This record gives structure tokens, sequence and C-alpha cells, in this order.
């Protein structure tokens, strides 16, 4: 629930204070601690924000069709099945039929971008709340490029290594790194840049989608043993929905019902069973984000210092504009100071 | 033919033309029509020169093995099946139990490196004679990695990447670009690194791997037809051993069966399977030469430019030694002049 203070600031920010306000982009920054989740194209990013959505909503793209920055918020509801969401985009209203919550992304996204590809860096605040997923906040990055293809430009190649490693540059969230598994890890456009900034670890975990069409007399165990490419923290083994089922219309949900059936009963990795899947990471996810959030809010006289930079000190362009810029900032403590 | 003579020639210089003489070593370079496979780690590279040989013969690289610039030739030899192989490394010897070779190569690189994954730049002139080979010069390569692992310390990377960009820079030089079918070729590190050098993807040629390690969904009918990614050539894939098949050590000669049988009886491929089979790169590789090389032996003026340059070269340890050179470039041409 406390995942859901940054997420109840947050939105409540780039509703207004997305401008950068001489000194009010100073919150849609330390305020993120928030997992970003980076993936060269074809990932599996896409996916992954489906099972941990345990819903679908993502227009699919298996090379892409997803070219923008995208704040995910979710938050688990009193069992009573009201599901939907909303849209800092279109205020104040509801969705229910997510199929065409995945028709108003690919629009939004149309609004500027293309059929095939262009540029834009602008957030996209939608908050699911879902009784049956976890308090968390993501923001999904565009998977990474080296071969610029079709009408395409040529700077899509280092202009999404531009945008992923200026959301990522941000100290404050946690880097998420699909590399999907029947390529070595020796190769992650993830991994070598979720080592250029943070080669610490400190912020960094493994993904690595796609086992089962991984090959025979390989399999996947020295990543969940920690071995090969040892995680500050460890790795997390998923199995989304092939393109085998999202034609065949899988729902997501007994999706779930079969990624658990694999790594529980698959001779390889019965053993390491119970740290693997979507539904685990999740648990995982949030409770590692959590002492993240918590360990880092003396952000307080942190946050209220750059009040009375304000507040207490005061053509009119600025005075028509600190009329917005204050209003976050105060909108901010009570928003804490409550609960 | 006017290939093997490429081969007779270079084993000549490069058996002492390894140090050259500050104005005339672009001659392997210039002698550079030559293949030069450069696939990122775990590609495909090895498996398939392996597939282009009918043989066993090579260090195993998931964990790497070869990063010895291995100038492989081959030749063919009359029907009677004397099929032998020997190195520059160790003049006047012969091979025949293949793992007795491929534990030579890795009996050498180990003296000139270490066991877990280290650096050097002379190359090796492994050749080897057969009915089943069609005349080829490649140089292999280092795979191509971007994340620096475990006890390699950093610089191990970009340090390849100049490595493999070396060879290829050469413009007589051909490429191998070798890419898997499971990954977005927008994550060819290898179609990038080669658009790099020749945007005008005229002295470079297709290849798919893994196909059967394609997912139940996709496949490839795009790129085959050249559809997707065209080069300026078809695309040949092909389907190397899998770990799989390395297990059960699946007789060589075994291979080429297994895939023909596959292309045949595919459906999605089906009617590609003779325009595609492994033996059917070589003889396309074979073929393509052959022209390469008639085309730029105009590059004999490069020669009569050096020894011109020399035979008026008019204590005493370069001049008893830069004939050395001439009467081991100059009679090189007359080699040439020869056919
Ligand atoms: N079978 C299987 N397919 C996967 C997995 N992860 C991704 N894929 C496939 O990869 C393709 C699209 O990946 P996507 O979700 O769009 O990741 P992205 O391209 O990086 O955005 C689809 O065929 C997915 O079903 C997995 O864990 N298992
Ligand atoms: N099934 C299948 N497996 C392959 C193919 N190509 C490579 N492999 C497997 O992929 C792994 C790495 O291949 P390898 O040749 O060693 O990669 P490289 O030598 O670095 O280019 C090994 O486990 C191979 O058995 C293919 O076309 N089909």
């Amino acid at each position: 629930n406390l995942i859901s203070l940054v997420n109840k600031i947050q939105r409540a920010c780039t509703a207004l204070g997305d401008h950068g306000d001489s000194s009010a982009l100073p919150t849609l920054w330390d305020s993120l601690p928030a997992i970003a989740v980076v993936g060269g194209q074809s990932s599996g990013k896409s996916s992954v924000l489906e099972s941990i959505v345990g819903k679908d909503f993502l227009p699919r793209g298996s090379g892409i069709v997803t070219r923008r920055p995208l704040v995910l918020q979710l938050q688990k509801i009193d069992d009573g099945t009201r599901e939907y969401a909303e849209f800092l985009h279109l205020p104040r209203k509801k969705f229910t039929d997510f199929a065409a919550v995945r028709k108003e992304i690919q629009d939004e996204t149309d609004r500027e971008t293309g059929r095939s590809k262009a540029i834009s860096s602008v957030p996209i605040h939608l908050s699911i709340y879902s009784p049956n997923v976890v308090n968390l906040t993501l923001i999904d990055l565009p998977g990474l490029t080296k071969v610029a293809v079709d009408g395409q430009s040529d700077s899509i190649v280092k202009d999404i290594e531009n945008m992923v490693r200026s959301y990522i540059e941000k100290p404050n969230c946690i880097i998420l790194a699909i590399s999907p598994a029947n390529q070595d890890l020796a190769t992650s456009d993830a991994i070598k840049i979720s080592r250029e900034v943070d080669p610490s670890g400190d912020r960094t975990f493994g993904v690595l989608t796609k086992i089962d069409l991984m090959d025979k007399g390989t399999d996947a165990v020295e990543i969940l043993e920690g071995r090969s490419f040892k995680l500050k923290y460890p790795w997390v083994g998923v199995v989304n929905r092939s393109q085998a089922d999202i034609n065949k219309n899988v729902d997501m949900i007994a999706a779930r019902k079969r990624e658990r059936e694999y790594f529980s009963n698959t001779t390889e990795y019965r053993h390491l069973a119970n740290k693997m899947g979507s539904e685990h990471l999740a648990k995982m996810l949030s409770k590692h984000l959590e002492r993240v959030i918590k360990s880092r809010i003396p952000g307080i006289q942190s946050l209220i210092n750059k009040t009375v930079l304000e507040l207490e000190t005061e053509i009119m362009e600025r005075r028509s504009a600190i009329s917005k810029r204050l209003e976050l900032y105060r909108a901010a403590q009570s928003e804490i100071d409550a609960v």
C-alpha cells in the first residue's frame, strides 16, 4: 500500500508539474523509486507486464509497436472484484475491457508517432487497480535496437539508448533486465546497459524470458543457481504466453496455471520451482521496492525544504507559474502526512 | 582452383609474413579475397563451419574456445579419400583423428591465452584437403560479445570489436553474417556491425541459423524470400547440430542428412530446400569467391609496386632480410602470372 504513496504522488504531478518548474522537476525523479523495465527488442518486456498484470492490454509487437514512456501503477483491491483502470490522459473516466484499453494505448501512441516508428519522449500515466495483483510502480521503456530498419530513422539506434539511459541514469528507479534465453547473456543489450549505470547491482534484477523454447541438452540453471551471470539479488525465471498462444487467444489467467505446471512439473527445475514465475516476481519486486521507498523518505526536509523557497519567499509570468509550481509540493506533504 | 592459389599463396606470406616490412604487409590483407566468418558469441559460426567441412574438429563455443583468428583453408582432392589436414603451426605433418586436430587447435590457443578466456592476435593456418569440401578460405573470427564475463578483465569486449572490424574493413574481404532466427534481426550484433563497414551490403552474405529452434508460432518465410531484411544476395539459413546432437556425438555425416529432410518436409520452407542446404552454402560461396578474385587480381600491381619499392633499396639485419621478402613476394606474382 506504501508503494501507492509514490503513485498517490506521482500522477498528481505529471498532472501539472510535468513542466520541469525551474525546480519542480525535482520529483518525478526522486519520487520515482519505481522499477524501470528495460529489454532490447523481442526481449519480452511487452509480455511480462501482462503476466504481472495477469491480463492483456499491450498492443502486441514481436518487432516494435510501443514507442513511448509508460508509467504503469498497479494496486490490489479489497477482494471485491472491481477491476478497471484509468489514465491521466483521459481524466475521471474508467475502462474495463482490457482488450480495448489495448487500443487506447495503441491510439495515444499514434497521436504523434506512427504505424512504423518515430520520436516521442513524454510519459503515459495509467493506473490499474485489480484484486489479484501486487501494489507497485513500473515504467515501460521501448525495446533496444542496433539495426535501424525500414522507414525508421538511424538515430532511433542511439535515440532509444538515449531514452533508456536517462530513465536509467536516475539513481532511484530499479533496473529490470529482461534478457531472453535462446541467446547468451554475454550479449544482453539489457545487461550491457544495465551495467553501464549501476556496475554495482544496487538496482537491477535479472528476468530472462523464454525457456520452453530454449535448446535441448541445454537448460537454464546456472543463473537461478546464479553461477554464470551472477546477479547481486538473484535471477527470476519466467514463462510467458508463447506466440503459439497469443494467436490462440489464450487468456492471461489460465496462462499462469501453465507456467506454474512448467517448473513444478519439469525435471530440470522441479527444485528451483518456487522462486520462479510471474505470480512470484511481483511479490518480490514490490517487496524490494518498498524497502527502497521507505529507506528513502527523508526526501522530506529534502521535500520539506523546497517549499519555503517559495510559499514564504515572494512580466509576472512566474507568479502565474508558481500558482501551479506549489500546489504540487503542498498536495505533496498531506499526501504523505496523512498515511 | 583460382581460389586454391590464394590459399597456396598466403600460407607462404605469413609463413614468415606475420611481421611484414612497414610498407608491404598489405599482402595477406592484399591477398585477402577470403571470407571472414563474423558472428556474435554463440550465433552459430563454429557449428556452421563444421557443416562446411563435413567433419567435427572444433573447440565447443557455449563458454567459447576459438578466440584465435583461425584462417581455415579447404582444398579439394580427387575421389581417393586421403582426407588428412596439415598446420603451418607445424610444417610437414598430417592429421586424421579429427578430434586430434580439435585437440591441437585448443592446445595452441592455450599457449596464447589461458582457459577462462583471454586475447591474442596471430592467426592459425589449419588447412584441410577432401572430396567433400569446396575450395574456400575462411578466417573464422572471435565471437562478438557485449558483456565482459567473470575473469575477462573488461577491455576484453571492445577489443574483440576492433579485431572483428579489422579483417573486415579490407575491401576484398567477404563477410559471413551469421545470425540466429530466435531473435529479431534488429538485434543482430552482426548485421549491425556489418552494415557498419559495408553500407553497400556488397560483400556480405546472409546466414540464418537455429530454425528448428524457432517458436511454434513464428518462422522465417519472410527473410528467406528476402522480403524482411533483404541483403543483395539470397539469404541462406541452416540447421547445424544442436547441443542435443553434439552429446550423442551425432556422427557429422549424419549432419546434412538431418536437415535435408527437415528443410524438405516442412511446408513453411518446403519449396526452398534445394537452394537452402548446408552443403549448398559452400558451393554458393566457393563459386562466389572465384569471381571476386578474377575481379581483383589486377592486385598484381600491388606487388610490382613493392618489388619496385625494394628492388631499389640501393648492422646488416634488414638488407640480407629484405631480399628474403622479394623472393617470397615477387615470385608469388610469377606464381600468379603462371595461372
Ligand atoms: N514461449 C514464449 N514466448 C515468449 C516468451 N517471452 C516472449 N515471447 C515471445 O516473444 C514475442 C514478443 O515478445 P514481446 O512480449 O513483444 O517482448 P518485446 O519484443 O521485447 O517487447 C512473442 O512471440 C512472445 O510470445 C516466453 O517466455 N515464452
Ligand atoms: N538446433 C540448432 N542448434 C544450433 C544451431 N546453430 C548452433 N546451435 C547450437 O548453438 C550453440 C552455440 O553454437 P556455436 O556454433 O557453438 O556458436 P558459435 O560457435 O559461437 O557461433 C550450441 O549449443 C549449438 O549446438 C542450429 O542451426 N540449430
